[PDB]
């Protein structure tokens, strides 16, 4: 029964958001006390999974330094397991894992449009964690391949629901964020409306809150194509549209996803994660 007070410290960052209007904190580096909760949840014997999925030549692109840098620093000191998606496992780069660490690899289909390799992701996790993953890990993190950890990523992290605020606008107003704005689009958000501008990049929590997660977005994404349309920022704008009917009770700063080609301000004060510099031209083979 912890509690958060015993691990979460608003007033260490006073010149950011650090709670929502919901209660729920907005974890910033100087906020959490990670020895706490690392006590707290190794006594609870707790094992955390990540799923990634790298289909053509993102494979090549991106998967090596994701599990590389993973395995440094994702939830050190616990037991941790890798869910490598990929459409060709004969290029599935198999690297030496550390202590509490192990994988184990899938070959799925690889969709024609790189817009459906984005947004099929949300109907097969939902698939392996009904499969596995609900039986194997007691909290599950789904990421892109194209970045890389740079810092300790831990149990700081954890959560019910888990969200991640995108680097490039943590600062602005919702009526600015590029929210799915078509009515006609599942991922509609009319303005006037929202809390924070969600990064598909990174989300997470319980097994069973991330199947309803990946459940609801997969569904928003049959519907428009049942209505001829498609979210501009596919994925990410329906995972935007979940998370402001269901608030995470938890998000992020971007501190854990950062962007480098914005440059570093005061507020980014320790980077776990940042992002890979896009490649389109190559990674990607349609428009
Ligand atoms: O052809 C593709 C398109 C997407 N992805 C996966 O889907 C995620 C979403 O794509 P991308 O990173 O290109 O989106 P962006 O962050 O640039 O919007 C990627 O990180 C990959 O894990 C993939 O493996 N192959
Ligand atoms: O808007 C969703 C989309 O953002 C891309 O990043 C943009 C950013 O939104 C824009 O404000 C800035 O000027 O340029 C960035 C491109 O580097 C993300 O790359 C994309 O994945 C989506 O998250
Ligand atoms: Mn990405």
């Amino acid at each position: 029964k912890l509690k958060l007070s015993d691990w979460f410290n608003p007033f260490k960052r006073p010149e950011v958001v650090t709670m929502t209007k919901w209660k729920a904190p907005v974890v910033w580096e100087g906020t959490y006390n990670r020895a706490v909760l690392d006590n707290y949840y190794a006594k609870q014997k707790i094992t955390v999974g990540l799923t990634v999925f790298a289909v053509g030549r993102y494979i090549e692109h991106y998967l090596e330094e994701f599990l590389t840098s993973a395995n440094k620093h994702f939830m050190v000191g616990h037991p941790v397991i890798f869910y490598i998606m990929v459409d060709d496992v004969s290029r599935m780069p198999l690297i030496e894992l550390g202590p509490l660490r192990s994988f184990k690899v899938f070959k799925i289909k690889p969709e024609k449009r790189w817009q459906d390799i984005s947004m099929m992701r949300m109907k097969t996790i939902g698939e392996h964690i009904v499969a596995h993953i609900q039986h194997e890990v007691d909290f599950l993190f789904c990421m892109d391949v194209d970045q890389v950890f740079q810092d300790k990523f831990g149990v700081e992290t954890l959560g019910e629901s888990v969200a991640q605020l995108q680097a490039w606008w943590y600062k602005a107003d919702p009526n600015d964020f590029t929210y799915e704005r078509r009515k006609e689009s599942a991922a509609y958000i009319p303005f006037g409306e929202g809390d924070f501008y969600y990064h598909a990049a990174i989300f997470g929590g319980t097994p069973t809150q991330v199947l309803n997660i990946t459940q609801e977005c997969f569904k928003g994404i049959l519907k428009d194509k049942k209505n001829d349309i498609e979210a501009q920022w596919h994925d990410q704008s329906h995972l935007n549209k979940y998370f402001l009917l269901n608030k995470p009770t938890k998000i992020l700063s971007p501190e854990y996803c950062w962007d480098y080609h914005i440059g570093l301000p005061a507020d980014i004060k320790l980077v776990k994660m940042s992002w890979q510099t896009k490649e389109y031209n190559v990674v990607r083979n349609n428009v």
